[PDB]
């Protein structure tokens, strides 16, 4: 999914060997196989390492936590809110375009007790999310953050973003987001 | 993924807590969410148990093999060697599901994937050098005539596999599949998609 | 052969007086008498009408072609040339039945019947030089990957063919088969027999 | 179905190029394809010609005659009762071994009004016979003659018998029936 070229490597120095060029190619390949970008996921260096080269996996703990899921965000401004004291990495998250019917939206804010009831009505099954995703407001850096049920989360293809992080700003600077990626990043649900 | 109730388990006598009625529910639920069935996969009890509750985790031809015809998958639904305890007992058939959106990367050839020219023919449809990525290729099995499908590992690790309601016979390990032993309701829900035999033309 | 009631007829809009319910009855009746389903056959309205009410009447490869996968037979369920009146309109799919006792003469190869070595390979299973007599051979279609079956004329003229409940689309002549358009109840009754891939060993 | 060798030809002189040898081979082939011998059918020369080289076909007339069928008989003694004034031929009739479940037997004699009701009970549908066959007594040269519904009749494979006919005896002489064929000719139903 990386395309070709060198070895993508996360560093505080910056994601090694990753160009918006590479981005456009690996995005086009995914689009040709039915995948659609649903937002960003900001995390720290070795966690980025794991996800990209190992895949999104759940944690054999807390199996029944009601709001368990993999969080992402439409605007990297919000995603950017996540990274290590010492500098993280931003990733773009893809799902097959077919699962989009299972993405719901609510105005209540997620992971709060009064949203549980409403969210189960949308999802049509008691939580936690299974192959669903739910978006509701409650970001800060912007409203709107999305939770992916882990079964969906683990079947997404994840790749580095071209938006970089700064060891001085640990919010997000507009000027740093490549305009080519600005284009790639429109949203479905 | 597996519906309403009891905890499913793989036994030489049958899959515990699975019934066709439960399969119908599981299937509807997966369809309701964008999944389409593309075949059966046959294995031994242990591989079955973990794939179903651990998922499909992973050479030019490296991939995961499935089969649209349960009869072909049923030939692998057994221990092929005595195991730890010296047994060779039946296995189970699993049903494999992938997103409907992925269907454009499923091709079909009349070459046996062994045929000298298979590779370039497969790369020609796939559109990139081998291994299969989020692709799949269905062709006849050499020496048999039946069609076997190989999913590329990237695609395979992203499937949803649930148990089949078709039982393997323990009083007949190695046996052929009695067609009458397939539940009509399972037969009814197992049509397959039309794979492309010509290369991938770019989406809209 | 075709069940209870009305007189069946082939129309561009559909087969008149055929319903899945009627197909279930016809099928049960044929099964009750030793017939087993081995495939679909697609043609134009006129050939359809007469085969169904006149029977299958008749080179190394001379035979009657059928297909287990309705999608493949559906590609021939149309006029391939304008006809007398300059039309090219849809056709019909028929379901072909043969006696269960004849199944021992049904073989399977991974060679395309076109392949240079197909002939001897086919004669090797069949057990006599070509043409197929009361035999049949199923192999991949060249250029496609799907399996096509050829019954030998002697066998073919002794089949029982009834209408399928799968409609061909008149607003889409040449179209591919929407899988959803197959009645589940027809899908449910269309499993196929296991053909031999090894030569005929003599009966008891 | 003739095997190989020359050209089988019916003649008052006798069936040209047909040996019990040929018979055994063409019988073994049929047996290897699931066919089973159900009796004989005696008819005249050009009718034998038609059936063997053209196939058993019905006649587009009398479509609803209640007792319509193709008659055969277990013993050629009875079948022998049929041939032209001027000399016929005997044929052996084969059906797939799977249709045998649809062969019924009654004690009443067929093609008589009191058998209609009973026969429909056996056959399980109003006459005429469809893919059924019904055997009942009423031969003379022996009892027992069998009627084949035409749909079954037309899907039988028919071949010459080795028992010949005599232009002096137009009954059947025991001595004339080859003992090899005597063996081939056991009966199912
Ligand atoms: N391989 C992984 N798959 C998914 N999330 C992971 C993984 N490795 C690191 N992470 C991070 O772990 C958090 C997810 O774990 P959980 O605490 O169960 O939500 C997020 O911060 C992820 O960025
Ligand atoms: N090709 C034919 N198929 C069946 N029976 C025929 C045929 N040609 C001659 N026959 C004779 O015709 C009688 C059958 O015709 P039907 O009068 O309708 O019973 C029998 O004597 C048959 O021997
Ligand atoms: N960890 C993240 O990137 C994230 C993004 C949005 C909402 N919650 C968490
Ligand atoms: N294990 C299987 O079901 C199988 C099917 C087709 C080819 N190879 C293996
Ligand atoms: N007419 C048909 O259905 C057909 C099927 C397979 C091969 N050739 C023709
Ligand atoms: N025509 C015949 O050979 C025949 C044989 C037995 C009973 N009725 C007719």
């Amino acid at each position: 999914f990386l395309g070709d070229g060198g070895d993508v490597s996360f560093s505080t120095r910056g994601t090694q060997n990753w160009t918006v060029e590479r981005l456009l190619q690996a995005h086009r390949q995914l689009e040709e196989r039915g995948y659609v970008f649903v937002g960003y996921h900001g995390t720290f260096l070795e966690a980025a390492q794991s996800i990209v080269f190992g895949g999104v996996r759940a944690r054999s703990q807390d199996l029944d936590a009601i709001w368990r899921g993999f969080y992402i965000a439409g605007d990297p401004a919000l995603a950017y809110g996540y990274a290590q004291i010492r500098n993280g990495a931003l990733l773009r998250v893809y799902v097959p375009r077919s699962s989009l019917p299972g993405f719901y939206r609510t105005s209540l804010t997620l992971a709060a007790p009064e949203a549980a009831g409403e969210v189960e009505r949308l999802i049509g099954h008691p939580l936690p999310l299974r192959l669903d995703a739910i978006t509701g407001p409650e970001e800060e850096g912007g409203r709107l953050e999305t939770i992916l049920g882990w079964p969906l989360a683990e079947r997404t293809v994840v790749i580095p973003s071209a938006i970089p992080t700064d060891p001085r700003n640990v919010d997000l600077d507009p000027s740093s987001i490549p305009d080519k990626e600005q284009a790639i990043s429109a949203l479905p649900d």
